[PDB]
């Protein structure tokens, strides 16, 4: 109940402050620190990858033809296939959060920012519904920031 809860506030605290460019007005809920050093390792990370697959997520976003949060809840079936299973490491789930949050970025340049919030969901529903026990195999956020260092 509660990872759930730890990965969606990062992740949507990611997505917002990538979309605005500002750093949030506060800490983070509960379970807030490992939050953070997850935020922060994704803050350099998430950049960095983003740049280096500029093109793919540029082509790719000029296929997906959103407009509006319907077209949210008609994205998460595309992510979940690219996502999907085979090999799973801390990497490809970067990726996944690193393409929200430049589709958080474009949501607000088309003043569609309300669509940030659901996006941000489905990534995290997306996230555990498939990976849950692999996560605990990880303890959780904590075998992220580790394995970043
Ligand atoms: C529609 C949508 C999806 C989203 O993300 C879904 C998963 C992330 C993603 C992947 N990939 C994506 C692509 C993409 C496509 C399609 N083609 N190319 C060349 C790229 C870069 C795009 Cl454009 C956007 C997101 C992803 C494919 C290549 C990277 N990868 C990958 C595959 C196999 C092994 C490895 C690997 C290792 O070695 O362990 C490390 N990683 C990075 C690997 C992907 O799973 C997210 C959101 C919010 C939305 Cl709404």
């Amino acid at each position: 109940d509660e990872l759930y809860r730890q990965s969606l506030e990062i992740i949507s605290r990611y997505l917002r402050e990538q979309a605005t460019g500002a750093k949030d007005t506060k800490p983070m809920g509960r379970s807030g620190a490992t939050s953070r050093k997850a935020l922060e390792t994704l803050r350099r990370v998430g950049d960095g990858v983003q740049r280096n697959h500029e093109t793919a997520f540029q082509g790719m976003l000029r296929k997906l033809d959103i407009k509006n949060e319907d077209d949210v809840k008609s994205l998460s079936r595309v992510m979940i296939h690219v996502f999907s299973d085979g090999v799973t490491n801390w990497g490809r789930i970067v990726t996944l959060i690193s393409f929200g949050a430049f589709v958080a970025k474009h949501l607000k340049t088309i003043n569609q920012e309300s669509c940030i919030e659901p996006l941000a969901e489905s990534i995290t529903d997306v996230l555990v519904r498939t990976k849950r026990d692999w996560l605990v195999k990880q303890r959780g956020w904590d075998g992220f920031v580790e394995f970043f260092h």
